[PDB]
């Protein structure tokens, strides 16, 4: 066994074309994780409380209180971008590729070692680092996806985006039924409004245990593992972009007279009245045709209450919405269309020569419009009768329950059978890449957090642990801890992810918007005189797209 | 109107009736029950 | 045309390009100016067919 190699380092980024427009793209990660002794080979259920902040009645989307069950095995997430492409790779499938198709995913595990620490107490004292030929490692694979999904990329806990840096698996966790109320409440609100936490529901009490329900593999250095080939089932990813709100939808009016000389105030005038124009209208009443009147095929995106905390038997959260833009640069509503928030640190982007610990992040706002200007709308009368008279029309500046801050935008929802609507589009690096689906009957048209979905089947996680070393003493029949030898061992781990997709052709005159390095770009792509790495966010999407 | 829109079948004492097999066509019903919400999903977090 | 025996004329042939703007509600009594402008064109929503 032990003199020998098990396996190869790849992180080589492939592109093969095909015939006619069609690319076969195979990403390869071969990262070494390193990874330590579970404290406690013990399996935990922990709840958290944090009602102290739950109680300056003002503070509501601040419940962290959850249950959770701490597993003394260690997970391994690679459901993120910013893992297989770098910012140079990234360039070339976002400027010249048009759909993305997910295919293939095979992870790799070999040259395991696994090494014992000595600490010789004499003066420093001092450490002895040995390795121990015989230990192992408890290595398994949920083939048949029995266990809740963990996507570490949420939190940011996935793997190094630098290949020649060594990275780290995450303690696994899962959620646990917890029961619980809360009643809002302002600065205002007198007395103690109401929180707590019941337990839980006998009922909804699943324990896993991943020794129970699946197989364990034990792997010596001589050994090595492979899982094999995995086929997802997905829809492609689009890689463009919708600029057309209703307003840009159909035959424009006939502009009866044009201007004659230049200028950027020389404007085209119809040269018909409004209570006198031909077409259609969604209108019995009128008789006034105009671009915000006009009768439109359907409508593009929706409108929905925001900040929507809802809540139910578990506790309070947020209304998730799928938007795009819907304003003027720099004029956005960073909330209504839902805009993600990412922060991650050191190992996931971000400056390596940093310190404190402070995470860092960008509030991705996406090329597609789709989204709102919830400030502009109005809701007036049957009566049309305009111009509008205040008590015939409820505005966004005017209040709702009485309160200020408040409007109809805030509890209004614009979804018809009629909304048109694009999925959420990749944000890489960080970002995620596919995400299991719901086992509910009725399923999400789409996810906001990854832009793959794989239905009936998706790849199992891999969970990976260190194998209970032990000493001269060790007594079952007492508490204690299973004292044992204090070990740790690393291990390279490689990946290739398969993407299938096709070429981009020009059917305009007017370039498209690319992707470049400016003077002020460099220093973002470029290692520096002490070693200074680091990946910025960067607009997937970018190049039109006719919606219609 | 019965009479008008559909065979009538006269039985006496002797006689007797049999719809045939009919096949229905419905997606499967679960007998399961499911005890997630929005708060319940995903990756906790990690408890230092 | 909708009677045959009767001669017709297409359409002008026109359409749409992106022209972004900004325009607040107001009824008869809102105070003030509200907001309303054209800024023009996003780059990227440009399509020239």
């Amino acid at each position: 066994g032990v003199g020998i190699s098990t396996g190869t380092f790849n992180n080589q980024t492939e592109f093969k074309f095909l015939e006619n427009g069609w690319v076969e793209i195979t990403a390869n990660s071969s990262r070494l994780v390193h990874l330590n002794m579970p404290e406690s080979e013990n399996y935990k259920r922990v709840v958290v409380n944090n009602m102290d902040k739950t109680a300056v009645k003002g503070n509501m989307a601040l419940d962290d209180i959850h249950v959770e069950i701490v597993t003394p095995w260690s997970l391994v997430d690679a459901n993120a971008w910013g893992v297989w492409f770098n910012p140079g790779d990234w360039q070339l499938i976002v400027n010249t590729m048009s759909e993305l198709h997910l295919v293939s995913f095979e992870q790799e595990i070999f040259n395991v070692v696994l090494k014992t620490v000595s600490e010789s107490a004499t003066q420093p004292p001092t450490k002895v680092y040995n390795n121990d030929l015989t230990a192992s490692l408890m290595v398994a694979l949920d083939s048949n996806n029995t266990m809740p999904f963990t996507p570490a990329a949420m939190r940011s806990e996935t793997l190094g985006f630098y290949p020649w840096k060594p990275t780290i698996p995450t303690p696994w966790r899962y959620y646990f039924q917890w029961d619980r109320t809360l009643i809002p409440s302002h600065t205002g609100t007198s007395g103690t409004p109401t929180n707590v936490y019941h337990g839980t529901d006998p009922d909804d009490v699943q324990f896993y245990t991943i020794e129970n329900s699946v197989p364990v593999h034990l792997l010596r250095t001589g050994d090595e593992f492979a899982t094999g080939t995995f086929f997802f089932d997905c829809k492609p990813c689009r890689l463009t972009h919708t600029w057309q709100t209703n307003r840009a939808l159909g035959l424009p009016p006939f502009l009866n007279s044009l201007p004659q000389s230049e200028g950027a105030t020389n404007f085209g005038d119809i040269g018909v009245q409004q209570d006198k124009r031909r077409g259609v209208t969604q209108m019995g009443n009128t008789d006034y045709i105009t671009e915000a009147t006009i009768m439109r095929p359907a409508e593009v995106g929706y409108s929905a209450p925001y900040y929507s905390f809802e809540a139910s038997t578990q506790g309070p959260f947020k209304t998730p919405i799928a938007a795009g833009r819907g304003g003027a640069q720099t004029d956005e509503n960073q909330a209504a269309d839902g805009d993600p928030r990412y922060a991650f640190g050191r190992q996931h982007g971000q400056k390596t020569t940093t310190t404190g610990e402070t995470p860092e992040r960008f509030t991705y706002i996406a090329h597609q419009d789709t989204g709102r200007y919830p400030e502009g709308d109005w809701i007036q009368n049957i009566n049309f009768n305009l111009p509008v008279t205040n008590d015939n029309v409820l505005l966004p500046t005017d209040p709702i329950g009485g309160k200020t801050g408040i409007n109809y935008t805030n509890i209004f929802n614009t979804y018809g059978p009629l909304t048109a609507l694009n999925n959420v589009p990749p944000v890489y690096p960080n970002g995620q890449i596919w995400d299991k689906e719901f086992d509910t009957d009725l399923k999400p048209r789409l996810h906001i957090n990854a832009p793959f979905v794989c239905q009936n089947n998706c790849p199992g996680q891999l969970f990976v642990k260190v194998a209970p070393n032990l000493t001269n003493q060790y007594d079952p029949d007492a508490s204690a801890n299973m004292s044992r030898i204090v070990t740790y061992s690393d291990f390279w781990w490689k990946g290739k992810l398969v993407f299938k997709a096709k070429l981009r052709a020009s059917h305009t005159w007017n370039p498209i918007q690319q992707m470049s390095i400016n003077v002020d770009n460099q220093f973002n792509y470029v290692p520096n005189n002490i070693g200074a790495m680091k990946i910025v966010y960067e607009k997937s999407q970018l190049a039109p797209r006719k919606l219609y």
